[PDB]
């Protein structure tokens, strides 16, 4: 009804229960005016939006129709490491059953995507990825329920021959960019806005490339960060969003007109190659060039809601019973990349925590490049990057890292077993960064 906007379809849970068969097959499909084979779940790109309440129970059958093994990761959501199995292999032909219950006071936009080491990045490039969103009851007040809600997969492409193009040695180095900068798997699309009140879900499920996002004319207000509800919406006039991250805005619409989404230049570290001469500092690759993401039209005569006065309250953390520190370090040449020192290794366990407590990590970047680092089943709470306090207060599972910032996490321990902890530039994973947590 009415105009349309590409986004992908959803599943919901039904009577407490999403029960799903889920397929990662090669699929021909039409993308920016061409035909190309990807590799998608359910034979879409981006993949189905779960959408799912707390207490439901989760029944995803996987079936792996693809020429190599694969697995999934379940990014962001506090659930079991025996279901969430970051060391699984699914035999291309062989199925699996993730089965989980959502947690009670969960909440916001989470996501779906390979995580078989060393064949991550080849294959979240090919296609296959998804969200899975978690309903909440604060959905309910009256300055969310009227605001018009849409998904946003951010997720870039490149082509060649019809097909993802292949990964080339400086892909391996920098993390793999595309020339499509894509949303919900379309070019530029454009949202007629039917309210004056936005509530936009973003995901930047891109290997390597940064968002940072700008709206025409307007200001961000931020109410959801990667795991949850925000204290309260924080105004913002531009936002960073690095990969694996999400964020929940709302945007008032003041005027008519036609704004245009943006990712703004963004200089992430990334290096090039030299070879001819004339220049300054000419070896980094240096900002990104700015890119329209979509075009927003605001409906005639906006009137916008009132901004929700309060979110969700951030539970009081208890005091931390251990300091950890993990230095990334990189090796760029090599195309290498170390926590600690170390590459990782499946058989190695790196950090032996318990469980019902809290740690304080201190994660350090002493590379050159910005590294978002990512921690599986246990969110954690940014406190500081830099000795300097973060924003706001909000459940995270990726926070960025420039070169030379630490950042002091909380980061308490839930369930119990074996989980990773990488860089989220899925390449650096691919070539190093990673090492394994066991809570017990
Ligand atoms: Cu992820
Ligand atoms: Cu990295």
């Amino acid at each position: 009804q009415g105009p349309s906007f590409p986004e992908p379809k959803v599943v919901r849970s039904q009577g407490g229960l999403l029960s799903l068969k889920l397929s990662a097959t090669p699929t021909p499909l039409a993308i920016a005016g061409q035909r190309a084979t990807l590799l998608t779940y359910g034979g879409s790109f981006p993949g189905p939006t779960l959408r799912v309440r707390p207490r439901d129970t989760v029944r995803l059958t996987l079936e792996n129709r693809l020429p190599e093994p694969t697995n999934l990761h379940w990014h962001g959501l506090p659930i079991s490491p025996k279901v969430d199995d970051p060391f699984l292999e699914i035999p291309p032909g062989e199925s699996w059953t993730y089965e989980f219950t959502v947690p009670k006071e969960l909440a916001g936009t989470f996501w779906y995507h390979p995580h078989l080491h060393g064949r991550v990045a080849p294959q979240l490039f090919a296609g296959l990825l998804g969200a899975l969103v978690v309903e909440s009851s604060l959905d309910a007040i009256p300055e969310l329920r009227e605001a018009e809600e849409h998904l946003l997969v951010l997720k870039d492409l490149a082509l060649q021959g019809g097909r993802p193009a292949p990964h080339t040695p400086m892909d391996w180095m920098n993390g793999k960019e595309g020339d499509l900068v894509l949303v919900n798997g379309a070019l530029r699309p454009t949202l007629v806005a039917q309210k004056a009140t936005l509530r936009l879900r973003l995901l930047n499920a891109s290997n390597a490339r940064y968002y940072r996002l700008a709206l025409q004319d307007h200001p961000l207000y931020l109410i959801a960060a990667d795991g949850g509800f925000l204290e309260e919406p924080l105004e913002v006039s531009e936002l960073l969003l690095a990969p694996g991250e999400r964020a929940e805005v709302l945007v008032r619409l003041r005027k008519e007109g036609r704004f245009l989404l943006q990712a703004l230049p963004y200089d992430r570290g990334a290096m090039g190659m030299m070879d001819m001469g004339g220049m300054a500092h000419a070896m980094p690759q240096g900002p990104s060039r700015p890119e329209t993401l979509l075009y927003l039209i605001a409906p005639k005569n906006p009137k916008p809601l009132p901004l929700p006065k309060a979110l969700s309250p951030f539970p009081t953390l208890p005091a931390p019973v251990v300091t950890r520190r993990l230095v990334l370090t990189e090796d760029m040449m090599a195309a290498r990349f170390f926590i600690n020192g170390q590459v990782f290794d499946h058989r190695r366990v790196d950090l032996k925590g318990q469980a019902q407590t809290v740690e304080v990590w201190e994660v350090e970047n002493q590379g050159d490049m910005d590294h978002p680092f990512h921690l599986h089943v246990h969110p954690f709470q940014v406190l500081s990057v830099g000795g300097r306090p973060f924003p706001y207060r909000a459940w995270k599972d990726v926070v960025n890292l420039k070169a030379g910032e630490v950042a002091r996490l909380l980061v308490p321990l839930r369930e119990k077993g074996r989980t990773v902890f990488h860089c989220h530039i899925v390449e650096h994973e691919d070539r190093g960064m990673m090492g394994v947590l066991e809570v017990g």
